[PDB]
């Protein structure tokens, strides 16, 4: 069973298995933003390789999650992962405004677990999310502030010309 | 205006501001210490250079609230800068006892920020002053401290001596 | 009090403490230019960059004015600092445009010091500015005034597309 | 005879041939205090040393001043040297005290030249000596007056202890 598990609630061994799930389905909803823009009728290099970045990095966050659970001694529980939201993803712009959408509910549930630690008494935990997620999470939504800011500002009257420059310019490609 | 904020109290956006113009204010003074002590009628390099470092110390700080300010989708607000609290800083002694105080009301400024930060369940600006504010200052007070009890037991009959020899063998100097 | 003070005119020890406030506040101001720019809803880093290493510029002004102060047996004396003319700064155009006014002004209060020294037969002060003022001033100003008119010639009647692309290709970045 | 000279002054030739005999005296009497600190009846190494460099300064300030007379096709002129004012030099305090003044009376001297040289309408002389002597001058005064200060807080009612520690401490020694 557990030897292990000291001061670990059963209400956050339950709410960071759904993180886990968050997480994983955050990044699949990237796998599948990466994969449109490598479209021929899309091909924004810099886009795609920015989403399946993204793709990556909440894999990760989840597999740090779940070694988590087992240094604390709760159980992983894995559901279900639903398919992302859309099957295509508009332009660049539609594709951040998602992207921000999606890291902002991220953050609230690292918020509200943040909070269910505090009120558990469980500082490891407060630890755990503030050394390894709080940050990340602020530094990518400024992030992609900014770069919701940049796109904005080359829509223009000449959308193609403005996408077409912001994938080069500000995006990292081959 | 902001697209990124996210769990960002106005009591905590202003009182980060105030914080910037703290910090700044301090910095200035340090400013102010550093060139008395290079006064040819002064002429203390190792406190000179003491006073200097912390000068860019506070400034760094101040950016570094800045910086963190933009992340969390604040607005940086300036104010007028006041002019230090002395034009001439006296003794080493007096200048290590005026910087002591001076540390003293940045710290309680920043535990107040701290409580705030509880206060408003915002754990990433407490996390943020945790890992960059919190234990800076106490090391520092309590670097202040050995010196100003080494300085102390310096001054005997001969103060002149003593202030000499601290900043000779404690201070650091070319 | 002073022992080394030689052709070293009051008039001259005011004058250095004034240009010391004014490129304090200079520097106060490039510093919310920078800090601006790095805003999430504005997003120009090569414009934050820009403005942000004027900032230290005119501090390193200030630093050698205290320095020359304490080497000629004048004394430092400090005031405060005013908060910079604005609190939003515009466009990258508005910036610089505020930009080059500011340089014009220090510019001038330090061909007004140097006219001073030279009334006052002080060839130490008039080498002092010659060598580390004068055409490091001239060179700046040319600098704004070439990116000014590239700023001018890219606004045609897509604003934003010429404000990211000086951005882009004109300032460093990362 | 000459072939070269132009724009230079009978007057600015003898000053510049007046000057080169203060230099070499100055140089002659720093030769003096570096002797005498190295008596084994006085022995403070750091003293010696300090004088001794300053008696190759004032030689090479000389040699500069001549090279630029030929240069400009005036006529090196070279009268007696008068031997320095003391034959003893007293202890650290009055050494110092002695250099200052004579350092004052270069700086006056350097400061006459140039003024003849602005009245003159003579710039490259006036270069010459802001290149190559007034800020060297500036420089080493402000370095004597430190020195003084230091020299002075040392004295206390231990004459023989502050002697020595400034001459460990402070001045340059094996
Ligand atoms: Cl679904
Ligand atoms: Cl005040
Ligand atoms: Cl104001
Ligand atoms: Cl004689």
């Amino acid at each position: 069973s557990s030897q292990i598990r000291q001061n670990y609630s059963t209400e956050v061994e339950a709410a960071v298995n759904r993180l886990v799930n968050l997480y994983l389905r955050a990044s699949y909803t990237y796998l599948s933003l990466g994969f449109y823009f490598d479209r021929d009728d899309v091909a924004l290099e810099g886009v795609c390789h920015f989403f399946r970045e993204l793709a990556e990095e909440k894999r990760e966050g989840a597999e740090r999650l779940l070694k988590m659970q087992n240094q604390r001694g709760g159980r992983a529980l894995f559901q279900d992962l639903q398919k992302p939201s859309q099957d295509e993803w508009g332009t660049t712009l539609d594709a951040m405004k998602a992207a921000i959408v999606l890291e902002k509910s991220l953050n609230q549930a690292l918020l509200d677990l943040a909070a269910l630690g505090s009120a558990q008494a469980d500082p490891h935990l407060c630890d755990f999310l503030e050394s390894h997620f709080l940050d990340e999470e602020v530094k990518l939504i400024k992030k992609m502030g900014d770069h919701l800011t940049n796109i904005q500002r080359l829509v223009g009257s000449q959308a193609g010309l403005g996408e077409y420059l912001f994938e080069r310019l500000t995006l990292k490609h081959d």
